[PDB]
């Protein structure tokens, strides 16, 4: 599924991401935009042979099992294919574990390079939330 900006903001707000560990909704929408272009079906292969999955590009090296990342952890205890669903529940619940692991949203390279220190509330402007 390819989300609209406000559609995704509303879905993330309903799943409890607005101000989760102090990150306003704008931060999550901005990260999703640059990670996946709001496409739940986004996959990208890393140099290490790991693969990034879904709207928040969650990595198979640490977070999910794709059956092809040797020696990897499955710290969200899900198949990576669960992260490609039109329902963002699995992506959001895993993201909550990631952002809680000590480095906050710095875990998302596109958030650090394209969202951090910007006016992120611009991403939820005009939305009915
Ligand atoms: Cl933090």
């Amino acid at each position: 599924k390819v989300f609209g900006r406000c559609e995704l903001a509303a879905a993330m707000k309903r799943h409890g991401l607005d101000n989760y560990r102090g990150y306003s909704l704008g931060n999550w929408v901005c990260a999703a935009k640059f990670e996946s272009n709001f496409n739940t079906q986004a996959t990208n292969r890393n140099t290490d042979g790991s693969t990034d999955y879904g709207i928040l590009q969650i990595n198979s090296r640490w977070w999910c099992n794709d059956g092809r990342t040797p020696g990897s952890r499955n710290l969200c205890n899900i198949p990576c294919s669960a992260l490609l669903s039109s329902d963002i529940t699995a992506s959001v619940n895993c993201a909550k574990k990631i952002v809680s692991d000590g480095n906050g949203m710095n875990a998302w390279v596109a958030w650090r390079n394209r969202c951090k220190g910007t006016d992120v509330q611009a991403w939820i402007r005009g939305c009915r939330l």
